[PDB]
């Protein structure tokens, strides 16, 4: 609804940054609303959903098993690895690693899983092969969050990301088992999900993955709807802001309030 585009432009004014925004009907894929749909923004940890989509595609093809145990060492740990740093001794299964990557944004889990699929080049190839010709992963955690201005490494476009997430959650790319697991991991997000669930009306469904990078970069991808069922995908990215979190969070509050008011 254009009143939500007003809030998006309000956010650009107040944040001093570019905001990219899409609402997509989950059933048809129709763009309901867009702002900078085909500009590039760093994905940050929102890529971890696409990563686990590629992992589940391999599980579906018998190329991977969710219960396969992965071992690793102290020198593999990168910044912000709250789950993996506790299983050097135990190791973790593929399923636990996707859970940690998606619900806790665990960076080492993401890097372990990237290795399993062939690295950033193969994630990019997976995306291209499902019709996303622009989303690209180039680097590993934590460098892929660098967000250098004008750098196209590790970026998506809001519209491509929205279309890609709809395909993963509801298209024929993944089996029913896999598409349900992917959305279940997103529904269990511990980072942004509890805040969004609190803010939405009672009983709403939300499944999401957020990300944060350098240089003010932030983003969220989400499937949400009333009455316990998702019916829309919403993608928001921003980069370039020097605002703190107070001002940033007031801005998303305003966009989200409008999205719901005009649903
Ligand atoms: N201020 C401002 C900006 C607004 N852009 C924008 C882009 C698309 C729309 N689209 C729109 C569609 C229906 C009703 C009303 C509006 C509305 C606003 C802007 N700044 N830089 N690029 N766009
Ligand atoms: N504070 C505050 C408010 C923010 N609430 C709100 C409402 C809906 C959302 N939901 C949301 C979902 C996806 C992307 C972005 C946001 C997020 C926040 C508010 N003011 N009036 N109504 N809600």
């Amino acid at each position: 609804h254009p009143e939500t585009l007003v809030k998006v432009k309000d956010a650009e004014d107040q944040l001093g940054a570019r905001v990219g925004y899409i609402e997509l009907d989950l059933n048809s894929g129709k763009i309901l609303e867009s702002f900078r749909p085909e500009e590039r923004f760093p994905m940050m940890s929102t890529f971890k959903v696409l990563l686990c989509g590629a992992v589940l595609s391999r599980v579906d093809a018998g190329q991977e098993q969710l219960g396969r145990r992965i071992h690793y060492s102290q020198r593999d740990l990168v910044e912000y690895s709250p789950v993996t740093e506790k299983h050097l001794t135990d190791g973790m299964t593929v399923r636990e690693l996707c859970s940690a990557a998606i619900t806790m944004s665990d960076n080492t889990a993401a890097n372990l899983l990237l290795t399993t699929i062939g690295g950033p080049k193969e994630l990019t190839a997976f995306l291209h092969n499902m019709g996303d010709h622009v989303t690209r992963l180039d680097r590993w955690e934590p460098e892929l969050n660098e967000a250098i201005p004008n750098d196209e490494r590790d970026t998506t476009m809001p519209a491509a990301m929205a279309t890609t997430l709809r395909k993963l959650l509801t298209g024929e790319l993944l089996t029913l088992a896999s598409r349900q697991q992917l959305i279940d991991w997103m529904e269990a997000d511990k980072v942004a999900g509890p805040l969004l669930r609190s803010a939405l009306p009672a009983g709403w469904f939300i499944a999401d993955k957020s990300g944060a990078g350098e240089r003010g970069s932030r983003g969220i991808i989400a499937a949400l709807g009333p009455d316990g069922k998702p019916s829309r995908i919403v993608v928001i990215y921003t980069t370039g802001s020097q605002a703190t979190m107070d001002e940033r969070n007031r801005q998303i509050a305003e966009i989200g309030a409008s999205l719901i008011k005009h649903w």
